[PDB]
């Protein structure tokens, strides 16, 4: 009975939070960029800090502000003190009494009145100016909040009985279900009335705390005079289950929505979102007496797209029906045909709009598995689509493979396993790769009824795959564009960005090649190669794409030699940067030759020598332009005895240098714990030669135990003016990191450094010196001493002499932070902590995330501007009961002295004070 | 109708805090004066605040004009059945601020 | 404004409103009403 | 048709009404065609 | 005092419908004078 009484019970969850908070700043630039960066990256925690770290558009702690009740973002350029705080941003008054915000630091320069609008001189000369300074006046909060929780026990159903010309038993199936509900008291601040179904929030749709006054925020309360205040009790649930699944052994039939499939890449790669509302069939064979060893499956979907959904969507009136069979008749080797047709019916034929074809209706056959040593890979598709209109003339497009290679689980081929091995050891040729392909010029993911793909992923990389994790594609080959100069609006000139970049036409053409990796294992030798030619699906050499290669190791004792030999013949257009560094559209020949030898004499130590030669178009090259990346067969080898791997890609990045110019602190990266100098190369194919020592502290039997250092030094091959033919191998770098943790006493040292003297410029690094070098102590709590002191420290040197075309500045950096924590103080259970932070800055500026997967990063700017950031950080605590108070000062000078922090231009720096009082309480 | 609750949360713990350092937590326990229950329908003198005063200015929202069959004769949310329907409103009264 | 003649002539619409005129928007000012219904095909989860 | 306990249900209908000549005025758009319908459905009934 | 716990508890009781359905008709006429009425008048139940 007690049990019962609980499973339809409610626990009670009141909550409420204690706090006082005072902040008042002039500017609002951001704090978090001062703490110290864990190992794993992340900014060490503070109480002023205003969040914002959003990994989808790359947002971190120090992309904003830290004072007031505002997160004012940093604002990039001189409007913010580059990077460091708030903009300016004047308002600009119309004469219709409409105004618009300007993100200037001069009004004068706001070249965007729109068509009717004019300047009414209201504000100063029509320009006001925002305020910059931010105010949360102290107060203690209290804020309450109750939820009623359910017992969990109803995560179960069981089917009842139905049907019309019959009754069914009922209580045949139980199904597990994933609804979470309770009883809330106020709406989060997110909510909103859908009144149109999309399930996304429109244009201000209703804002649900307004439609319900009184459930939370500030602008409404539901009280009463003698005190009581009331809030509206709703009914929360999420329900994550939209699949039920009837009968158990032979035969399993699921009903749902957005039902996901998937028969085969190429016909209903329907998976990862799903297509409709439906429901689905599966057969298995496992069991029957005279046909299960070959374990025969047959699968079966029926569905309408999109559900239910407006008309002028593509999935109005839209059925999509298939059916597939497969079996094992050997060991791995899984053989199966389907069928798959999508539809409109007599309400999708009219008023629908869009495009979706009138008929879709393809046939398949699959071969993939490992039967016999070797693994087979087969994939043939025909389309056969009827494209509405009125004549219509269907059209049909196939989409056929055949690979001898090793596909991964996630249904990537793995390029690096053999999947032939015709022999040992000694003697071990080995096949990687042999495949030909036929996919048609008109065979997208409407072709085959699927979601995304079947186009080529990126076009700058392999190009010839279609495989796309990002949409889960899974298609070994893709569907080939041409690429052309497109001259939309101009003539005689082709369209360009606003960056340069090319603006370019793609016509899809299809893709048939064929390709072949293999490598044979001598003994204390190896040898490798590789080929493969690609064309238009019609075959027109006119967009060939051949490459071609070989590399051949021999490694004894500690030393090894490999000698690599690549080519790219390209008449496929490819988009590229030449010689003067303009992007073009144009067909590339690339002739890269590389013999590379390295000593490792045991010690943890390395030595390697390189000479590499790139030749782009007939001419030396000094860097390869990416081309050699086109293709998906590669197939370096490496460095070792008893290596003998032909893995794919050109391991261009071996023994040479990094042409790094971000970081995420202030100095070069050398006060950062979660990145390594040492570790840093380029990515970038060159034409130069030279060598490079080094020590790891990993491998054991080091000299020092966590030591790591990386000097070398190379010569770069430069063309003699721009594009001239003659050339020498004139450029130089000289580099040098070092690395060492170490753990002195009680205290965490850990030393960073990093040398540059590079004489040309490679990627995007300038010509000129660059020095960094950075130390982070940790103390452990002391026992011995009074007060249980913990110090802290940390300190960081940046330099860089960027000789660039318009100026020799110098670029240079410096943060400390020192703190000490004293973990018994007087009265028992009380705490007291201090710490104090600097960051000062030559030509340097921040550039803020970009809205996109990229991140903020510090970089060197000729603003000739010094910032000087301090602040301090007091933290006291009694029992439970957390004093933070912070005092920041933030100094934008000129090399005159003009100070323009806090930008109303009077001489005086942004400022911000914080106090805070926190009390955390739980019922 | 009226949803009582049993009156036994009148105490909290406090918990570990910092940033510098980390407390131990559960070390003080504060006795609090919340009074709350459910309600099904509102005063006579509720009213929405919307300005935070704590008072009713000059014709605020008057409660029960904002949700409909709160309470009174002007409106009866019904069923044709002859239900009646009223909306369940969290009450609270928090007497301590210290 | 507009109405609707529940008949299969709509020359027998006998019942013009006082001061309504039949504006020539339709056909001749009568339109067709859709005789055909449509459930597009979904699976529904109702939860309570 | 009933699985344990899910039931699909389909069921197609025509309604013609001609006249002595054989006009076929079902599906009154006057086009010689008879009135159709359509329905498919695949009811469960679960108790928690 | 179990008793007195049941007297004023709260009997949770959740409800969940799930069924795909889908209808395409151009007239919308009535089939349920095709089926067989029963023994007490009714006609025999169906799914449309
Ligand atoms: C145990 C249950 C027994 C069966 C119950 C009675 C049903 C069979 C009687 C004939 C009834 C089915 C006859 C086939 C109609 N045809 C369909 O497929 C249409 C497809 O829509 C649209 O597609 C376009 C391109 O795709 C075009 O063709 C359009 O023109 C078409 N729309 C239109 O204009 C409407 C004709 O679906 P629908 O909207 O009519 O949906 C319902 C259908 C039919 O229902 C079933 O019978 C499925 C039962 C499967 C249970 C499998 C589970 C087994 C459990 C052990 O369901 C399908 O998807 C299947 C497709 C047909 C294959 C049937 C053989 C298993
Ligand atoms: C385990 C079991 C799981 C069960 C669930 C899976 C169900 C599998 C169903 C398999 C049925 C056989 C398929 C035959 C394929 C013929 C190959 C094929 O699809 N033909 C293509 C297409 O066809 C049109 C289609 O043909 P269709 O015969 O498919 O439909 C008839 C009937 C549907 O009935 C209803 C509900 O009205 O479905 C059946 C078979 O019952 C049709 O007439 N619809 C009129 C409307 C035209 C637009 C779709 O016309 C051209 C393009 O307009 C062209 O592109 C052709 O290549
Ligand atoms: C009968 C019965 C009963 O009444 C009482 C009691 O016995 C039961 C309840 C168990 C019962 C039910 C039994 C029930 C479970 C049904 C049996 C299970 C099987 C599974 C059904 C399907 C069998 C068909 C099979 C799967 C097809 C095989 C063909 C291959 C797919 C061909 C592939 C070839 C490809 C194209 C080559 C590659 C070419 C390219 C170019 C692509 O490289
Ligand atoms: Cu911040
Ligand atoms: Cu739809
Ligand atoms: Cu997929
Ligand atoms: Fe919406
Ligand atoms: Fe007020």
């Amino acid at each position: 009975r007690i049990a019962a009484l609980e499973r339809n019970a409610f626990s009670v969850k009141p909550s409420l939070t204690i706090g006082y908070s005072v902040s008042r700043t002039s500017r609002n630039f951001d704090v978090d960029r001062l703490f110290p960066l864990n190992a794993d990256g992340t900014v060490a925690n503070n109480a002023f800090t205003s969040g914002g770290i959003d990994t989808d558009t790359g947002a971190q702690r120090r992309d904003f502000g830290d004072f007031g009740n505002a997160s004012d973002p940093v604002v990039a350029g001189a409007a913010g003190l580059y990077g460091f705080a708030d903009g300016v941003s004047y308002t600009v008054y119309f004469t219709d009494g409409s105004t618009a915000t300007f993100d200037g630091l001069n009004p004068a320069d706001y070249k965007v009145p729109t068509g009717k609008v004019i300047d009414t001189t209201k504000g100063r000369n029509g320009f006001g100016f925002n305020n910059l300074a931010r105010y949360k006046e102290g107060s203690t909060d209290i804020g309450i909040s109750l939820g009623f929780d359910t017992s969990g026990q109803f995560s179960q159903v069981t089917s009842g009985t139905g049907g019309s010309l019959f009754s069914t038993a009922g209580r045949l199936q139980v199904n597990q279900i994933d609804l979470n509900f309770g009883l809330v008291t106020g709406l989060p601040s997110d909510a909103y009335v859908d009144t149109n179904g999309n399930g996304k929030k429109d244009d201000g749709e209703a804002t649900g705390r307004g439609t319900y006054l009184g459930s939370g925020g500030t602008a409404a309360i539901l009280r009463d005079p003698a005190g009581n205040v009331y809030r509206p009790v709703f009914f929360r649930f999420k329900n994550a289950t939209t699949q039920f699944s009837v009968g158990n052994n032979p035969v399993i039939v699921t009903l749902g929505q957005q039902q996901k499939f998937y028969f085969s890449d190429y016909v209903f790669d329907n998976n990862y979102d799903g297509r409709g509302d439906g429901f689905t069939v599966t057969v298995d064979g496992s069991n029957v007496p005279v046909i299960g060893a070959w374990k025969p499956q047959i699968k079966g979907v029926y569905g309408s797209r999109s559900g239910l959904d407006g008309t002028a969507e593509a999935g109005y009136g839209v059925y999509y029906r298939g059916v597939r069979a497969q079996i094992t008749p050997v060991g791995t080797l899984t053989a199966g045909i389907h069928y798959a047709q999508e539809g409109r019916d007599m309400f999708g034929a009219a008023q629908n709009t869009t495009s979706t074809p009138s008929d879709v209706t393809t046939y398949g056959a699959d071969l993939h598995g490992k039967a016999f040593g070797v693994e087979l890979h087969s994939e043939y598709a025909t389309s056969r689509v009827r494209p509405n209109t009125a004549n219509a003339a269907v059209q049909t497009s196939n989409a056929f493979y055949a690979r001898v290679a090793t596909r991964k689980d996630n249904l990537a081929f793995d390029l690096n396993t053999p999947a032939a091995k015709f022999g040992n050891d000694t003697f071990g040729v080995s096949l990687y790769d042999l495949n030909y392909r036929k996919i048609d010029a008109g065979y997208n993911n409407v072709a085959g009824i699927s979601e995304y793909g079947y186009g080529s992923y990126s076009r700058t990389s392999a190009q010839n795959i279609a495989y796309n994790p990002d949409t889960g594609v899974t298609a070994p080959f893709a569907n080939l564009d041409r690429q052309a100069y497109t001259d939309a609006n101009n003539d005689g000139t082709s369209d360009r960005n606003a960056d340069g970049t090319v603006v370019a036409t793609n016509t899809k053409i299809g893709q048939m090649g064929f390709g072949v990796k293999a490598a044979a294992n001598l003994g204390p030798v190896a040898i490798g190669g590789y080929y493969d030619t690609s064309t238009g699906a019609n075959g027109d050499n006119a967009n060939r794409m051949t490459e071609a290669g070989g590399s051949a190791k021999v490694a004894y004792s500690i030393f090894s030699l490999r000698g690599t030999y690549n080519t790219l013949d390209s008449n496929r257009p490819q988009i590229y940067r030449d010689a003067a560094g303009t992007q073009i559209i144009g067909d590339a020949k690339v002739r890269r030759y590389a013999v590379q030898a390295d000593v490792t004499p045991g010690l943890g130590l390395f030595v390697g020598a390189y000479y590499r030669d790139v030749n782009v178009n007939g001419v030396r090259s000094t860097t390869d332009r990416g081309l050699l990346g086109r293709g998906y067969l590669a197939s370096s080898f490496e460095p070792g005895v008893g290596n003998n791997a032909y893995r794919t890609g050109l391991r261009c990045a071996d023994n040479n240098f990094g042409t790094g110019t971000r970081d995420i602190d202030g100095v070069g990266g050398v006060l950062n714990p979660a990145v390594n100098l040492d570790q840093s190369r380029t990515a970038t194919c060159f034409t130069s030669y030279g060598v490079e020592a080094g020590h790891a502290g990993d491998n054991a039997n080091a000299l020092v135990k966590d030591l790591f250092f990386r000097v070398g030094y190379s010569r770069v091959y430069v063309p003699t003016t721009a594009t001239a033919t003659t050339g020498d191998f004139s450029g130089s770098v000289t580099y040098g990191d070092a690395r060492y943790d170490r753990k002195v006493g009680v205290a965490n040292v850990r030393l960073a450094g990093s040398f540059s003297t590079t004489n040309t410029q490679l990627d995007s690094r300038p010509a000129g010196t660059r020095g960094a070098v950075g130390l982070i102590v940790r103390t452990d709590p002391l026992e011995n001493v009074p007060f249980r002191p913990q110090f802290n420290g940390q300190v960081g040197y940046y330099t860089a002499d960027n000789r660039v075309a318009a100026g020799n500045y110098n670029a240079n950096a410096t943060k400390y932070g020192a703190g000490v924590v004293l973990n018994d103080f007087l009265l028992p259970q009380t705490k007291i902590g201090v710490r104090y932070d600097g960051y000062m800055a030559q030509n340097r500026q921040y550039t803020p995330f970009d809205g996109d997967g990229t991140q903020g990063y510090f970089s060197d700017a000729n603003n000739n501007r010094r910032t000087n950031l301090n602040g301090v950080y007091v933290e006291g605590a009694y029992q439970d009961l957390i004093f933070s108070y912070g005092t920041y000062t933030l100094s934008q000078k000129d090399l005159n002295g003009v100070e323009y922090g806090s930008g109303i231009n009077n001489g005086q720096p942004a400022r911000g004070q914080t106090f805070k009082i926190s009390y955390k309480v739980n019922f």
